[PDB]
């Protein structure tokens, strides 16, 4: 629901509202196959993307403002070719939210950019992530000069 086509090179994504393990099935809790021998880049990676938490002056929305419902996740979520780099991601983004070339755009794992050239399978080798949950990335605009 909720999915977006945008192109960058090397290969199209598509973004968006992205199915929960909520309403997925609860067999993907359990053991699935996993194995550090595949290094292959015709995978697709899993993951997220917002817009770093400044705005958010260091409080959590939902403690503040608890909803009945736990409508509160600011996020978009992407499947994505884990070959495509920092410099895909970034365009993408420019392109999304229109950012003019006024801006510069850091892509971030947690408080740290990442180097432009860096593919998202070299994130997870280098943030040695579990493959637990989609691979959250943020992002944050400064004024270019």
């Amino acid at each position: 629901p909720q999915i977006l086509t945008h192109v960058i090179e090397g290969f199209v994504i598509q973004e968006g509202a992205e199915p929960f393990p909520v309403g997925r099935s609860s067999l993907l809790v359990g053991n699935l196959k996993g194995d550090k021998r595949i290094i292959t880049d015709d995978e697709i990676i899993s993951l997220s993307i917002e817009f770093f938490d400044q705005n958010r002056l260091d409080r959590k929305v939902n403690k503040d403002k608890e909803k009945s419902k736990e409508e509160v996740n600011d996020k978009r979520y992407l499947r994505c070719p884990a070959a495509m780099t920092v410099m895909h991601l970034r365009k993408f983004l420019r392109s999304k939210m229109d950012i003019p070339n006024t801006f510069q755009i850091d892509v971030m794992y947690e408080e740290e950019p990442l180097k432009d050239y860096y593919t998202l399978m070299d994130i997870a080798y280098i943030y040695t992530w579990r493959r637990n949950g989609p691979l959250p990335l943020k992002y944050r605009v400064r004024p270019t000069c």
